């Protein structure tokens, strides 16, 4: 008889940016080769993530969680735009478990997982743009300006088009995030004398 | 018959030379000469330098016969564009340059110079915006980047006629502005840019 309880693997590093859709997997894998069904909390106690979401697809069937081919559980959802992230980043991320029983009825000890999340500047860093030449590096004339936006967004399709990039008097570039974080991107990156 | 010419050139002026900064414009003298041929002008501040470095003329045509009977006047095209930053100073209607023009035909005779005058303004003179479509907002008072954005091109696409070189930017309460080229500009009052998503619903 069966008195073996799952085994769960959790993925080491699952690091999510504000505002932005993340996904990750559980695999968890039982003796019997079939994994009935699965409970994320926190050490016990309601999870308190409603933006999380994970698929109950080929839950309690036999043959769903064998070691060649374990049971494979998407988890997915958004940190809310706006969550604070504690000046230590190392308390910026939920510590979580999960436990799995089989259809025997043995349940694994509570396993712990972590997200990890971070402002969107975090996962963003802009690429060059092409240089726009000015007539004074010390202010930028109107037309200057909105090469220098244009180039920037032309060289960054992957910064969210909800962004909004500045440009100050001397070509310094602000790119705001939609969760409000920035990068900068320093003058002579930027424009060059004409 | 008379033995010779000694009558000058007839030039026609325009009557409202209008110049945007950073706008390329221009007008047409209309000479004619009771011989039908025109050699050549002047422009001048009354006989001296013209001083106008970004004033420019075609010499097409110039003292070819026939170029310039009442039938078929000799039309001069005079063109350029304003410096961007061209100072205009608290009195607008300051901003102005009177020069003179004369023309001389193929005998020797040569018209008095007669005025003409170019006006020249700031570019928010020409451009009248319309407001955008409303852009619908979280917070009135806190605009999010992406609601910048929107109201940016609200306002760019409500405003073709307005200059690509034109800059819209946005205050954090939806203030437009529009810097011209020239850096003259237009407002947007937030009033008539943005509107509270949930009152609205
Ligand atoms: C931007 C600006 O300040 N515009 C002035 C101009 C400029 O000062 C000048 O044209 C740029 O060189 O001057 C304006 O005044 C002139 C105008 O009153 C004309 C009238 O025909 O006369 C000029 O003085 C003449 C004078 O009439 C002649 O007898 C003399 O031989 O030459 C003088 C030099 O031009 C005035 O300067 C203008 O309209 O051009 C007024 C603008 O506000
Ligand atoms: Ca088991
Ligand atoms: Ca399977
Ligand atoms: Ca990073
Ligand atoms: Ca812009
Ligand atoms: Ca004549
Ligand atoms: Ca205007």
């Amino acid at each position: 008889t069966d008195t073996t309880p799952p085994t769960i693997t959790v993925p080491s590093d699952i690091i999510a940016y504000r505002g932005e859709e993340f996904e990750f997997y559980f695999e968890i894998t039982d003796d019997s080769g079939q994994v009935k069904n699965i409970e994320l909390s926190t050490f016990g106690k309601p999870l308190g993530l409603n933006w999380l979401e994970y698929s109950e697809d080929n839950f309690n069937v036999p043959g769903n969680a064998t070691s060649d081919n374990p049971l494979r559980v998407r988890v997915h959802g958004t940190v809310p735009l706006n969550e604070p992230i504690p000046a230590d980043k190392n308390r910026a991320q939920f510590t979580r478990t999960i436990r799995a029983w089989d259809a025997a009825g043995n349940v694994s000890s509570n396993i712990t997982f972590v997200i990890k999340y971070r402002a969107q500047t975090d996962k963003y860093n802009p690429a060059d743009p092409t240089i726009t030449y000015v007539d004074r590096l010390s202010s930028l004339s109107p037309s200057e300006k909105n090469a220098v936006e244009a180039a920037v967004r032309a060289a960054n399709p992957q910064i969210p088009a909800a962004a909004r990039i500045t440009v100050s008097a001397n070509g310094t570039v602000t790119i705001t995030y939609p969760d409000s974080s920035t990068d900068t991107i320093t003058a002579n990156r930027v424009v060059k004398d004409l």
